[PDB]
């Protein structure tokens, strides 16, 4: 099955393991994982983080044929399980110095969910995209500005975390995949660029 191919020790995830818009797996509600994790679930989560690290490394991305990315969900690999990975790098200053922290967010999350959020909405100014989608899709993807999430790590430890700004937007995009929701479902149907008053537009 797909899981067997992905967790082979020598196998690296690349664009060929990523399913396409139209595949029914992307519209299911993914199945909760149970703890303690199987070996396959543990390995999958590590290969997903490895994919993101490779995607962000100019050379490995070139070698493997990948573009830069900050989030991945197991449904996109044809695995209907509530596992996501997020990797959001901080940026160099104007003199070229590395940031104090390499990443503003770095996690493999099992069974994540939004437990509360702000009344205010937000959206990225430049819209969103998706590895499973090979269409230009314009518009503002309207999300919760701020969220409190819960999730479990690979050991089974529960975490509760508040997020805002770009990290909020990323985590929301990945949780949507495990609920069978696509980014363009949150784009206004008649004017993609419509702005209801009070929308926070992120730059
Ligand atoms: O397909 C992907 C990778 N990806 C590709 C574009 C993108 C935008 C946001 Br916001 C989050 C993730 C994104 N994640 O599910
Ligand atoms: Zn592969
Ligand atoms: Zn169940
Ligand atoms: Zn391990
Ligand atoms: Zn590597
Ligand atoms: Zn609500
Ligand atoms: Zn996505
Ligand atoms: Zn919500
Ligand atoms: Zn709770
Ligand atoms: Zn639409």
């Amino acid at each position: 099955a797909a899981i067997d191919k992905l967790v082979k020790a020598s196998h690296l995830i690349d664009m060929n393991d990523i399913i396409r818009e139209g595949n029914p797996t992307l519209r299911k509600v993914a199945e909760e994982v149970t703890f303690p994790l199987s070996e396959k679930e543990e390995i999958l989560g590590e290969k997903m983080m490895q994919f993101l690290k490779h995607s962000q490394d100019p050379i490995m991305a070139e070698k493997l044929g990948l573009r830069g990315g900050v989030g991945l969900a197991a449904p996109q690999l044809d695995i209907s399980k509530r596992i996501i990975a997020v990797l959001v790098p901080n940026v160099e200053d104007a003199q070229g110095n590395p940031p104090k922290e390499a990443y503003s967010l770095q996690e493999v999350m099992y069974n994540p969910k939004v437990v509360s959020h702000s009344v205010q909405d937000a959206a990225l100014s430049d819209g969103e995209g998706c590895l499973s989608v090979d269409r230009e899709v314009p518009g503002y993807v309207v999300r919760h500005a701020r969220v409190t999430i819960e999730y479990f790590d690979k050991t089974g430890e529960k975490h509760r975390l508040k997020l805002k700004g770009y990290n909020s937007i990323v985590v929301q995009h990945e949780i949507d995949h495990i609920d069978g929701i696509m980014f363009y479902d949150r784009i206004n149907e008649k004017n993609p660029f419509a702005v209801k008053e009070g929308l926070l537009i992120l730059e």
